[PDB]
């Protein structure tokens, strides 16, 4: 009972003003940076995953496996970890992402799930079934996990192949990443289902593009790259480059550090960016134009950000023209902090107001 959007109306929809380039800081000093970058690696240890959490994901996981084959013997279930809980870029605090594979398409019932784990003792056990996905949700009190699962979207295992292989490129991904995760969740602009902002797997994307058009680029693009692409175990040749040994190197010609690229980042996404004109494209590696994708008549276009896998659905779609203003704010306001070096005010927590 409780409205949970985090850009009010009263914002308006206004583009912002265009920045007399010439001032807009270029550079980090040389001061600013070396303290920005101790900051950013104490950081970053705070957010790495402790090995203890780590076990219990792989408990819930084993006593997921063991719930359904008992209840229903016969049919291979198997329990994947998957998102950040697959994709190196979890924290002792993310949720886990489950998803259930099976041939057995009964399964594909996600009440059915939830009376079985609420029977067993989970808790807070929700089902959404009339979402694209559906899911179960859970809270596990003795491992003290949240829990979303789903059944046989394989596609999803994917694109969490893919945003490992991503991160398993060049070491400063996982920091950078794991960075401005933190970053979304402390500003609460990181919940497209409920708040209008973008997902997840939106803010990774941006991420992944804006490493693969540096100059030189940090992360290739990997769907295109089809000479590193592996043949998968059912046979086909993986979607997406994923010879982890050959790939990895691949950014270390651009030698910018930590630092700079945080600051990059927000700079490319408060100023540089032609929200108006392009798509991000991880696929491409490339900026496509929104007209070339006839994505000027998308509802909810303002950011468009093309999924790797689907090139015909935005990720952006969950931010409207007032969310998108408030994204965009967001996004200023956390370049003028880093320029300065400023991470913990960067960082501050967002309060929703009474
Ligand atoms: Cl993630
Ligand atoms: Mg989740
Ligand atoms: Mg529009």
């Amino acid at each position: 009972p409780f409205s949970r959007r985090r850009m009010p109306y009263s914002l308006g929809t206004d583009k912002l003003e265009k920045v007399d380039p010439d001032k807009i800081k270029s550079k980090l000093s040389e001061d600013v940076e070396r303290k920005l970058e101790t900051d950013m690696r104490e950081l970053y240890d705070r957010l790495l995953p402790t090995e203890a959490i780590e076990v219990n994901r792989r408990e819930l996981v084993s006593k997921l496996e063991r719930l359904f084959n008992t209840e229903w013997p016969g049919h291979d279930i198997r329990v994947h970890l998957f998102g950040s809980s697959g994709n190196l870029l979890c924290s002792d605090d993310s949720d886990v992402d489950i998803c259930i594979t099976t041939p057995w398409r009964e399964l594909e019932s996600v009440c059915m799930i939830a009376e079985l784990l609420d029977r067993h003792g989970m808790e807070k056990v929700v089902c959404v079934s009339s979402a694209k996905v559906p899911i179960v949700k859970i809270w596990d009190p003795e491992l003290k996990l949240a829990c979303d699962m789903n059944v046989n979207n394989t596609l999803a295992l994917e694109n969490t192949r893919m945003v490992r292989t991503y991160v398993s490129i060049d070491d400063r991904v996982r920091p950078l990443a794991m960075i401005i995760k933190y970053w979304t969740r402390r500003r609460v602009v990181n919940d497209a289902a409920f708040g209008g902002t973008l997902s997840s797997y939106t803010w990774i994307c941006m991420i992944i593009a804006f490493l693969q058009l540096r100059d030189p680029p940090v992360l290739p693009a990997l769907h295109q790259q089809h000479d590193l692409k592996l043949v998968k175990q059912d046979g086909a040749l993986s979607d997406f480059a994923d010879d982890i040994p050959k790939l990895r190197g691949f950014g270390a010609k651009n030698k910018d550090s930590l630092a700079v690229l945080l600051f990059q980042f927000f700079r490319f996404y408060a100023h540089e960016f032609d929200y108006d004109k392009y798509t991000l494209s991880i696929r491409m590696g490339t900026l496509l134009t929104k007209a070339e994708k006839n994505w000027q008549y998308l509802v909810n276009n303002a950011l468009c950000v093309e999924e790797p896998f689907n090139d015909g659905r935005n990720l952006g779609n969950t931010a409207d023209e007032t969310s998108f203003r408030g994204l965009h704010m967001e996004l200023r306001r956390a370049f003028d902090l880093i320029a300065e070096g400023k991470l913990e005010e960067c960082c501050e927590q967002y309060v929703f107001p009474k």
